[PDB]
């Protein structure tokens, strides 16, 4: 009979960027 | 003998996203 | 039987990076 499955494939790509960042402290 | 067996499963997640950008400038002094 | 199948197809995207630091200060007063 047939095989048994084969392995795990491989890890996915990276995650996207994150959004931007909070704004940022007060001016001088 | 026998023929292949199935394609394994999916792999894992992969790792996180980087940081996003830098934020927008803050308010002024 | 016979050989092991095929490997599997490749995972997910990770999960979205974290937000980016904050930004720049302001502009002076």
């Amino acid at each position: 009979p047939p095989g048994p499955p084969g392995p795990p494939g491989p890890p996915g790509l990276p995650g996207p960027p994150g959004p931007p960042g909070p704004p940022g402290p007060p001016g001088p």
